[PDB]
DNA sequence: TTTTTTTTTTTTTTTTTTTTTTTTTTTTTTTTCCTTTTTTTTTTTTTTTT
């Protein structure tokens, strides 16, 4: 029951994966996206205890559509519980790899320590972290949850030209938002919200990433 | 004689409990009662004595 159960979390961590990976904007193949949970069990095994997949080999490599240099690491750690060491590891990857994006898909949690870590390793290299129980959901296939798109810095400068607006005077958005975190929005971007409207059809708000 | 391995000691968070603090619809009309009080010190008065 330990071995079915595992294959299919992580079948449904992987394809949320894809998608998070898909909707940033980064080359993503269809069959990938349309991956089955059989085509899951022929591709990577069905017995998650002997390693098979192990967790380790669940790592995925993603590259953008404009950039081709411009890659995301997608890190399985085992442990429950993440130390320096495994962050340190990672990132001595991402060195030797020249990378400078990674999600690391914890399954417990992190300590403090490996946060802080984060925290001042973040304007050379951004190592985002997300946990196995966020990660079963595709938040933005929720019918609550509207549509949003991340704006360039060209699109926000047209946008404060036309409205007269100074960037703290729009809607703001926390920067620990799960859409903020499914997009990996960073502080100052500008996301737009595309949603339906009951008495003009549809509204496009502008919140600020704070 | 140096390296690993155990122990120690901070370090930062967590979590629960306790404490604190602030709040409680709008307007209007009539009476009643109080707006000191006993205690201590000071000053004047009255009676008594030589």
């Amino acid at each position: 029951m330990d071995d079915e159960a595992e294959t299919y979390k992580l079948w449904r961590i992987r394809k949320t994966i894809m998608q998070l990976s898909h909707d940033r904007g980064y080359l993503v193949t269809q069959d990938e996206l349309d991956q089955t949970l059989e085509q899951f069990k022929e591709m990577f095994g069905d017995k998650p205890s002997e390693k098979r997949p192990a967790r380790s080999d669940l790592i995925v490599l993603v590259a953008h559509n404009d950039d081709p240099t411009d890659q995301m690491f997608v890190f399985f750690p085992e442990e429950p519980k993440i130390g320096i060491k495994t962050i340190k590891t990672y990132c001595t990857r991402m060195q030797e790899e020249n990378i400078h994006r990674a999600i690391v898909v914890v399954q417990g949690g992190m300590t403090p320590s490996a946060k802080q870590s984060l925290v001042d390793m973040a304007p050379k290299y951004i190592l985002e972290q997300f946990l196995e129980s966020e990660l079963l959901i595709n938040i933005t296939e929720h019918e609550l949850v509207p549509e949003h798109v991340v704006m360039t810095v060209e699109e926000k400068q047209e946008l404060l030209s036309r409205y007269k607006l100074k960037e703290n005077m729009l809607m703001r958005i926390q920067a620990g938002d799960p859409v903020a975190r499914y997009f990996g929005l960073k502080r100052g971007q500008v996301v737009k919200i595309i949603r339906s409207s009951e008495t003009a059809g549809r509204y496009i708000s502008y919140r600020l990433v704070c």
